[PDB]
Order: C-alpha cells, then structure tokens, then sequence
C-alpha cells in the first residue's frame, strides 16, 4: 500500500525503522495486518514503538437459521473491537494511542508525526513518520475502552440506521406491533422469514462487507532497563447480534438479542528493542 517499510533518518539524530506483519484468521473471517515503527531518538531516554493495527474484519451478515416460513434468525455485526495488552510484569508502557478519544464521524483521519521530545503527536511536532491513519464507519461509532499504560482498546459499535425510509432504528428500538424493525424488510409481506430480511446492500458497508481498522498504539521503553524484550497481545474481535423475525398471527415482528456471538482472534508478538524487530510467536 502507501505504507513504506524500511529505515529513514528523520533528522536530529532520529531513525524510523518500519516493518510489517500479516496473519490470516480464516476461521474468524479476519485478515490482521500490523505495521510497526521503531522511533529511535539518540537524544531521548526512551525508544518508541508505533504499532499501526490494520486489516479487515468481515461483517458476516447472513441468515443462519430457518424454522418453516414463520421464523428465521439473522446474524449481524454489532461491534468491531481491536485491543492491545501488555502483561503486568513488563517494563514497557503505553504512552499514546490514536484515535485519542471517541469518534462519531463516519470518517476518521490522522497524520502521525514525531516532535523530537519523545512524543508522537497526531494532526488533521515537526516531521512526519510514514503513517496517515484513515478508516470509515458508516452508521457506526468509535469508543475508547479503559485506557491504561498496559492496555488500550477501540470499540466500533453500531449506532443508528435508516431502514428503507422507515427509520431511524437502533438495537433498542421497540414497537408494540412490530417490535424491533431494524432489518425487517416488510411488515406484512407474504414470504418466508428467511426472505423478509433487509438487503445488506441497502445498509452500512460494515454489515455487508466489513470493517477495516486503522489504529496506532505507541509504546515507550527505557534504554537503561535490564530486560530489553517485550511481549504484547493484540486482539481483533467481532460481536454479532441475533436478529429474529417471527410471524405473529397477524404481522411480522422483530427481536434483537445483543452480543449473542463473539468471535475472538488473538496473536502474541515479541518486541526486541535492540534489534528493533517485531515477530509472531
Ligand atoms: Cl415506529
């Protein structure tokens, strides 16, 4: 892509060594790309590591069940989560993360720079490193989760949605006749439940296709520290709700159980600050 790998001198006796890693999780419908950047400033007491987490999480919007023509279930992704976590015994600390706060915009973007003070600062502080964050979240919201020096996590959760001019609806919508009409195609149509689900092409590309995260986590590591190797766990995660259409005696009625299924993908990475390398275990 536009993300280069290699080593550049970004000035003031500072080097940016960048590499990449890829792991396919075909079971969970996940391609998990990681671009890492070692910012080694000879004038700073700490080496910096930017872990740009990328790839694709397929939405896997699909009809999973059918009981005659009066009942059917639907699995739809209600949340995409990326998390990074450092075990407790480690010396390394999470100094910074992007997005830094909640993002309600359908598009997020940020260009990461190094300010030669040991601080990575995002704008949308002088010279750029090779990363410009960009991701899209139609009908979705981004939320930061319990950030500490040992764990950071982003949660891209479903917000609201217009349903062929009926909407807007969310996971909590209710109607005394039709219940939750989120993905309900027709209110009184004559067809099998399996066929009365909204076309995913008429909705968020996070539902039909999927979500492509682009988050940066910054890790600081003291040079004088004894143990100069570090483990870090990176988790990609999909939460899928269960939307069921049941034919009542008169009309169609929808229900939505939250967070019924959660598919969790996890990889461990060895960080070597001296060799400035990142590898899978
Ligand atoms: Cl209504």
């Amino acid at each position: 892509i536009n993300i280069k790998t290699g080593t550049t001198d970004i000035g003031s006796n500072t080097t940016v060594k960048t590499g990449d890693l890829v792991t396919y999780d075909k079971e969970n419908g996940m391609a998990k790309k990681v671009f890492y950047s070692f910012i080694d400033d000879k004038n700073h007491n700490k080496k910096l590591l930017v872990i740009r987490t990328k790839g694709t999480i397929a939405g896997q919007y699909r009809v999973y069940s059918e009981e005659g023509a009066n009942k059917s279930g639907l699995a739809w992704p209600s949340a995409f989560k990326v998390q990074l976590q450092l075990p407790d015994n480690e010396v390394a600390q999470i100094s910074d993360y992007y997005p830094r706060n909640s993002i309600d915009t359908k598009e997020y973007m940020s260009t990461l720079t190094y300010g030669f003070n040991g601080n990575v600062t995002g704008d949308d502080a002088n010279v750029s490193i090779g990363h410009t964050l960009k991701y899209v979240q139609p009908d979705f919201k981004t939320i930061l989760e319990s950030p500490t020096d040992k764990k950071v996590g982003w949660k891209v959760i479903f917000n609201n949605m217009v349903n062929q001019n009926w909407g807007p609806y969310d996971r909590d919508s209710w109607n005394p006749v039709y219940g939750n009409q989120l993905f309900m195609k027709t209110r009184n149509g004559s067809m099998k439940a399996a066929e009365n689900f909204l076309d995913p092409n008429k909705a968020s590309s996070l539902l039909s296709s999927g979500f492509s995260p682009d988050f940066a986590t910054v890790i600081t590591m003291d040079r004088k520290a004894s143990k100069q190797q570090t483990n870090i766990d990176v988790i990609y995660e999909r939460v899928r709700d269960d939307y069921q259409l049941h034919w009542t005696s008169t009309n169609w009625k929808g229900t939505n159980t939250k967070d019924k299924w959660t598919d969790r993908s996890s990889e461990r990475y060895k960080i070597d600050w001296e060799k400035e390398e990142m590898t899978n275990l």
